[PDB]
């Protein structure tokens, strides 16, 4: 096994058994028609992990809406060209079922997820997150009942590798989870995601109660800009959470890898898949560029 083993012992995702925090990427929604298949591919995982020096891809696979997983099975091919790339480069690479509605395609989840762990589970690199952004609904009623019946089914195959779980509102309210965890599977992590305009000290006083009430979290998506993807980059406010997931060992993957005419996009329309100049980088881009580089110092 040539990448160490993810795990989680209590409030820390461990790496072969270390507290630290990884950076990295996430690509944008996988629906065909939607813009951004092209930067799908295995050259654009490569440059991520060279010039970005990125530890981490996030496979983003749109699931219920007009192109998503449901209707196209061209969708779950995008995710594998991404998984066997990031498994060829020793990078780790989250599955995440990109769904605002999870909770009402219960046995879809788990039939897909089962053929992931079949495929993938004995690499190190694969990690299962299962349910983007859980929208206004119950934790305990609505979204763990959907959790344990996928984490169960996955378990079954893949014993070991990490399940990291959405939380209500956006994948904010880590504080609800942490009131009634999933003791009943070992590796499993909570979602919070975050953006810099939107989101502050509030939300990281939530994601800090959490952590000292036992549970582990993962920022599987944040952007430097307003929550809706667009907006301004906020430089103070993105490095006040970047000091906060250093301080308390939360890794983290950017939104997103897209040409798309909005602020979080990582590169400009038109760019190249891979290979990417200051000038193919957004402001955002560039930034982000900085951040993920020197992550590791
Ligand atoms: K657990
Ligand atoms: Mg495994
Ligand atoms: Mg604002």
């Amino acid at each position: 096994m040539d990448v160490p083993a993810v795990s989680v012992s209590g409030n820390q995702v461990l790496f072969g058994g270390q507290a630290k925090s990884l950076a990295g990427n996430s690509f944008f929604w996988s629906n065909t028609g939607w813009g951004q298949e092209r930067f799908y591919t295995a050259e654009t995982v490569r440059w991520l992990k060279s010039d970005f020096k990125a530890s981490i891809v996030r496979a983003s696979m749109g699931v219920d809406d007009e192109g998503g997983y449901l209707e196209d099975a061209s969708n779950k091919t995008r995710i594998e060209t991404v998984v066997d790339a990031a498994i060829a480069e020793d990078l780790y690479v989250i599955i995440d079922w990109h769904s605002h509605h999870a909770e009402d395609y219960r046995a879809e989840s788990i039939a897909f997820f089962e053929e992931m762990a079949r495929k993938y589970g004995n690499n190190n690199h694969v990690i299962y997150e299962i349910y983007n952004e859980p929208l206004q609904i119950s934790w305990s009623n609505t979204i763990k009942p959907y959790a344990e019946a996928v984490i169960g089914a996955i378990r079954a195959i893949d014993p070991d590798n990490l399940i990291i779980v959405g939380t209500p509102s956006w994948s904010q309210d880590v504080d609800a989870a942490s009131n009634d965890p999933i003791t009943s599977y070992s590796n499993i992590a909570y979602t919070l995601h975050f953006y810099a305009g939107t989101h502050q000290q509030w939300l990281r006083d939530k994601a800090t109660t959490a952590m000292n009430n036992g549970i582990a979290l993962f920022a599987t998506e944040w952007g430097t800009v307003d929550a809706d993807g667009d907006g301004a980059v906020n430089r103070s406010e993105t490095n006040a959470w970047m000091d906060f997931f250093k301080q308390n060992n939360i890794s983290h993957a950017n939104w997103v890898i897209s040409d798309k005419a909005e602020g979080s996009s990582l590169v400009n329309p038109n760019a190249p898949v891979s290979g990417w100049s200051s000038s193919d980088l957004t402001e955002s881009g560039n930034f982000v560029r900085d951040i993920v580089r020197n992550w590791g110092a």
